[PDB]
């Protein structure tokens, strides 16, 4: 083995903590999340851990609501069971500086975009006209 060089993906790597959320309940309603799940999910203040090993990116979310972890290669679709228990087909691509995560299920689609802004990692979740913005800071 030899040491890998860096990538643009490196600005995402680290441990992040949710600090603010806007319009998340409305986004979840658009997605179809039930009442009790929305309530509990909406309280959570997760930590998100993003790491890279070769071509594989891992995004772990640790919270009091659910823990989740996904591992993927950019452009390569995978199965995901989401925190709210949807079984979706996901594809994550890096488009410029933005991680773009598309989830497809039951003829529906939502997109989650992650981008660095100043020292924050801003997450935009979009489901037809409804957007939620979640902001993470370094833990």
């Amino acid at each position: 083995q030899q040491m890998g060089r860096g990538s643009m993906c490196d600005a995402f790597v680290g441990t992040w903590k949710l600090v603010s959320s806007e319009n998340f309940d409305d986004y979840m309603k658009e997605v179809g999340v039930g009442f009790a799940t929305r309530k509990v999910a909406g309280m959570a203040k997760p930590n998100m851990i993003i790491s890279v090993n070769g071509d594989v990116i891992t995004i772990k979310s640790e919270s009091t609501f659910k823990n989740t972890e996904i591992s993927f290669i950019l452009g390569q679709e995978f199965d995901e069971v989401t925190a709210d228990d949807r079984k979706v087909k996901s594809t994550i691509t890096l488009d410029g500086g933005v991680l773009v995560h598309v989830q497809k299920w039951d003829g529906k689609s939502t997109t989650i975009k992650r981008k660095r802004e100043d020292d924050k990692l801003v997450v935009e979740c979009v489901m037809k006209g409804v957007t939620s913005t979640r902001v993470y800071e370094r833990a």
